[PDB]
């Protein structure tokens, strides 16, 4: 059972390739997942200098396997039910009125190391924009409930969210999040019924480090059933 492999707590290694408008960026993640608790700690840091967008808007493309599913939800747990093989997490993350995110992950075992790696592809962004401009509030900021559904078609699941970043200079940036997870093996896998995942993060800095970097703190708990 893939559960087991999440009794206790699991180190975390997160890579981001990423391209908006062009510009390259890359992203290094370590920290780790306490899934009895849905609890994320993580720090990120930029590799390649000052990035071209804000740290909020990478949150969700920077592991939901760590979600905590009550006892009586455990059936409905798609993602851990795919490891150690993984899955596969394709977002299409439109940012409205700008630009949008293509993401291709997969967030399996590599040892004992949960990985999440990650391809992030971002056009039609506007440098007069509250992203390329850098207008938004460091913060996780109005995070809707992740509501999940079943695709058994691709033996998966699909996602769908807005997430709402505080624009520093008064109103509401929204970001409109299309998921889709399916399994990298071929074993079985858990086919939930219609739930949502409840998230709270804090985004914070670390001050003895000297690159872009994020802080991160998550809970994640699942609910709705």
């Amino acid at each position: 059972k893939g559960e087991e492999l999440f009794t206790g707590v699991v180190p975390i290694l997160v890579e981001l390739d990423g391209d908006v408008n062009g510009h390259k960026f890359s992203v290094s993640g370590e920290g780790e997942g306490d899934a009895t608790y849905g609890k994320l700690t993580l720090k990120f840091i930029s590799t390649t200098g000052k990035l071209p967008v804000p740290w909020p808007t990478l949150v969700t493309t920077l592991v939901q396997c760590f979600a905590r599913y009550p006892d009586h939800m455990k059936r409905h747990d798609f993602f851990k039910s795919a490891m150690p093989e993984g899955y596969v997490q394709e977002r299409t993350i439109f940012f409205k009125d700008d630009g949008n995110y293509k993401t291709r992950a997969e967030v399996k075992f590599e040892g004992d190391t949960l990985v999440n790696r990650i391809e992030l592809k971002g056009i039609d962004f506007k440098e007069d924009g509250n992203i390329l401009g850098h207008k938004l509030e460091y913060n996780g900021g109005c995070e809707d409930n992740v509501y999940i559904t079943a695709d058994k078609q691709k033996n998966g699941i699909k996602a769908n969210f807005k997430i709402r970043h505080n624009i520093e200079d008064g109103g509401v940036q929204l970001a409109d999040h299309y998921q889709q997870n399916t399994p990298i093996g071929d074993g079985p896998v858990l086919l939930p019924d219609n739930h949502y995942l409840s998230t709270c993060s804090k985004l914070s800095k670390d001050p003895n480090e000297k690159r872009d970097h994020m802080v991160f703190l998550e809970f994640v708990t699942a609910a709705g059933i």
